[PDB]
């Protein structure tokens, strides 16, 4: 309830899944929390519902959206010491030669552009509160994912571009990390599902991916935001692995 | 001078630098060898040097130019075994917030969707040769890299982007590997440097950086190049690193 | 003071240094603590200064020992929740002709085998609990050292025997991470410094190999550990880097 | 055939599994190679059957034995340039509480410790030729393996070892670098899935643990140890991955 008192943090794609349990898990450490989202259903809900979080509607693509969210957090609150891009999107699974240019440019505006744009414009706040910067990355940016070139590429731009700012903002004393989730049971998880012959299979198949046997929580996700944010003076520049181990060890993926 | 006999290999930007020396190292390999670059002055000259190299003005942000590279290919060959997505460009030193996302979107066209067109306008005929995708990323794609942001990113999304596709591609017997150099001495990096108020001091220090105590050479990626495409028939979804051991032990970059 | 309340914590050479700072932060977290040393000094003042953490005399290298710390644990408090094994040593600079197999075999039984030993005899009790595994590593077993062939191997085999271990008690609910720390200022780090020509010069050094531009504190690396122990339910096999940046980018360490 | 023409190679284990497949890629390649293994019968055979391959008994973990073979390889053909520490074993499954201390101190001598001291007898030839060594790990201490704890950790102690040491050897001009193979089809292979229930369906897995379909062959290990050796000089301290993409994207190893 202490652990992040007197901070404001603002959280984008906080809506709903992964993003809301980053809300949540910053409210109950003391913070005050600015929820952005595209989509008011989610995150006007999560502000009625919560002491100390606030909905602000941002399309993070749109870069006078996110100006805007910048001023009106600091005319709000009078202070920014934490950013978690975690607003991006999964297309759904397309071979190769399926894929677009365009599709690509696409998402690449959303899962890479969005978190380079509110990062630009809230750094010299950050540098004035000696904040930081989470953003939310994969697994798959690290080892790959079937039927998926155009994500994947779009984490491991995430993840590479955390370490580069990192390294640029290291002197003015602001940190810059990543969390690189697999599966983790959200709406978009469930929305991806529900478009396979067998949905049910599609889910127990993610479940077993894991040695842990099941997915991951978005509370978990935010414990490890938390953590970043509040606990951890001395990363900078890291990729913090929340994955139940998928990476871990050889499965299903004589020498002719 | 038989490694690769009878094989045809496309590399992009193959007119100076790191291209050159791939063109020159699958030429002595017994490849023959389709130079695309969107600059005539080096590509030309290297057409005319070397008997089993064609040069093939190509600008591969343009997806027509990247169509009609392809099938000129086929036309005069009649197979394709090997791309080499090369071409790129490092953008001189630049602190964050001078960064623009549209220099990023721009850098992202060449680095990134450039080796994304080509892969894709190829991959029908490198299914047909079983043959093989070379991208040249960066060894900063892994470690980051001071004052550049963008191009961090895209070599971060070129190394990712390798492992999704070699994914993709190993069930039609097509590999998808990536060289990731460190610092290679070349006009780019003579370039660079020359914009620094000591190009003397900036060129000793990139020589200092790596345990060997030397820039790499061309030849040197080249010849792993050749490698990946010729004897590698184990290797999918690699990262080869050619840095002379930049990214090894701790260098120059109490407790509060 | 609540996130562990409840748990019973063993920290392995806990009298001083990053031990003491892990035994602080789990006390601080509400868990009762045993402090593990093969010296006396530290741990015994610790005891006397912290209530909820007592002191047992362990050398992690004499498997009787390990033993009796484990049996004494379970018979003083009733349960054992999470151990962490920080116990090793640094031996001095030494070119690799310098070092013995017999020199380098005392190393592994201390930062390897004596990890293995207590980890191995705690399982059991573990396993009841649903409780976790921290290995204290390091940094350089990924990235290498100069003048530390035995010490960075026997890193190396630490932080690949945790993802060993995580991937076999997965099925059981026990977690298995490790904490890799870079420049920590202890008493290991400040005898070290002072062997060399000038100690001064070697502890600056050791400050700017940080981007963040100081070492880090055990302070710090016990809120990581608290962190794995409390909050990283889906984190298992991780290798949780707190080295303030020091792997990232290039530094001191044409083409001929 | 000429590509490592007049040069002196020693393949520990060489007499059969990858270790023999490598001696047969640097006789390929126009060397000289002595065969070190502590069985006689499939060195003595090869070097019956290949010009330009000698058979030298010796048991790696036996320093006297290793002493020998380096003052032999001296005295019968004057230089050394290459060492492969190729010798190693993988015990049969393990669940974690049946491991021994004892055990896996064996392990160490062997697939640690008997790297360690060729090299460190070799390595006094090798900077007088500005050679290289090449030690054989395992992929499988990079990412972990289920019931091989001790294995495991030999192998993050080898590929953790080779980057100290390329540290420590580059300012005289010898590269140290490593292959980690995957799944690769040997009698050691062959082996260990005769003690399965079903053989026949283990070798099934392991064929499919890749994206590949199959496993390795030891020819293809040779040909990376041949490139390491003979064009790989801007290589220090890689780890070259000959694992058919075993280590990429998801596979079996809602959120409660
Ligand atoms: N779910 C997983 O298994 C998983 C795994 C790894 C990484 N991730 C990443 O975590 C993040 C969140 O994923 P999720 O599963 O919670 O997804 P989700 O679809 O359930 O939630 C994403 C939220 O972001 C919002 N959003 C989308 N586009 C936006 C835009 N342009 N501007 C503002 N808000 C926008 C959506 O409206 C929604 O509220 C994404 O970056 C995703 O890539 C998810
Ligand atoms: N030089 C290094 O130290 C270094 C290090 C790591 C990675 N790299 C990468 O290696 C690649 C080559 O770098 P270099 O140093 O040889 O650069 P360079 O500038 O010397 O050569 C690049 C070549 O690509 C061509 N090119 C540029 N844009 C093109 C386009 N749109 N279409 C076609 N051709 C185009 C240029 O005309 C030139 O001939 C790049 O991807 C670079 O990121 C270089
Ligand atoms: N200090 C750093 O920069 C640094 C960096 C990376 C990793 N590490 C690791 O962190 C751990 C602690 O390092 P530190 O700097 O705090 O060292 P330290 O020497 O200051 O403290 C180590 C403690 O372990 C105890 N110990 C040693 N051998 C023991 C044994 N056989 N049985 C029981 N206790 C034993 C010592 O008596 C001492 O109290 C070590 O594993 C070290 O490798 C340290
Ligand atoms: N086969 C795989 O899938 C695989 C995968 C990754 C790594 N590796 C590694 O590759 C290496 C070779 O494995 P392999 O499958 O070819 O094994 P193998 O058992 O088929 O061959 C190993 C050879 O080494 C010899 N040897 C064993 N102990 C020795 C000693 N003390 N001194 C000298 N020679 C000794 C054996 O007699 C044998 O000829 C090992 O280091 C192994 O860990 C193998
Ligand atoms: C949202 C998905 C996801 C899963 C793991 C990750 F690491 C990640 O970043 C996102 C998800 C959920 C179900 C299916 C898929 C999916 C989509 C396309 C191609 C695939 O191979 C998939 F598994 N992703
Ligand atoms: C071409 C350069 C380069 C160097 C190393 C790489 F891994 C790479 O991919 C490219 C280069 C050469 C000189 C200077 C710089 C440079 C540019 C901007 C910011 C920096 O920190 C630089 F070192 N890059
Ligand atoms: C205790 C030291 C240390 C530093 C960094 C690490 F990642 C680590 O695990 C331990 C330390 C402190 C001062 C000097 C040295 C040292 C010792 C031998 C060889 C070297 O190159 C060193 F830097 N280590
Ligand atoms: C020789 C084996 C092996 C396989 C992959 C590697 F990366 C490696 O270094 C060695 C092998 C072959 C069959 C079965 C096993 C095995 C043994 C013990 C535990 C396991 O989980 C295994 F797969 N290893
Ligand atoms: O829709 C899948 C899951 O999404 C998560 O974000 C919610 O917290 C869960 O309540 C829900 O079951
Ligand atoms: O311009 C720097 C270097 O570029 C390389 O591509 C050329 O091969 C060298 O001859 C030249 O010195
Ligand atoms: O001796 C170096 C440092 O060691 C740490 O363990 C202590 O907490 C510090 O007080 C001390 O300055
Ligand atoms: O025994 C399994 C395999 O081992 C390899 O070392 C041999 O080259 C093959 O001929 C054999 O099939
Ligand atoms: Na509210
Ligand atoms: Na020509
Ligand atoms: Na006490
Ligand atoms: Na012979």
């Amino acid at each position: 309830g202490t652990r992040y008192a007197g901070k404001v943090v603002v959280v984008t794609g906080g809506g709903r899944g992964i993003g809301a349990g980053i809300v949540r898990a910053f409210v109950n450490s003391g913070a005050r929390v600015v929820i952005c989202d595209k989509d008011e259903s989610g995150g006007r809900a999560l502000e009625q519902e919560l002491p100390g979080a606030v909905f602000i509607l941002c399309d993070v693509t749109q870069e006078d959206d996110v100006k805007t969210l910048v001023s009106e957090t600091i005319r709000r609150f009078g202070r920014l010491d934490c950013v978690v891009n975690n607003a991006g999107h999964h297309p759904p699974p397309q071979r190769p030669e399926e894929t677009s240019a365009q599709g690509f440019r696409q998402l690449l505006e959303l899962n890479l552009l969005g978190t380079y744009t509110l990062t630009k414009l809230a750094l010299p706040y950050l540098r004035k509160s000696q904040g930081n910067v989470i953003n939310i990355s994969s697994l798959v940016g690290a080892i790959g994912q079937a039927q998926a070139v155009p994500y994947v590429a779009t984490k491991g731009a995430v993840t590479a571009m955390t370490k580069a700012l990192a390294l640029d903002e290291s002197p003015y004393g602001v940190r810059v990390n990543c969390i690189s989730p697999g599966n983790i049971w959200t709406p978009l998880w469930e929305e991806l599902a529900a478009l396979m012959p067998d949905p049910r299979a599609t889910i127990r198949e993610g479940m077993l991916a894991q040695p842990l046997g099941r997915m991951g929580q978005p509370a978990e996700v935010g414990a490890a935001a938390v953590f970043l944010a509040s606990e951890a003076n001395f990363c900078t520049g890291i990729e913090l692995l929340v994955t139940g181990g998928a990476e871990l060890g050889y499965g299903c993926k004589p020498d002719i």
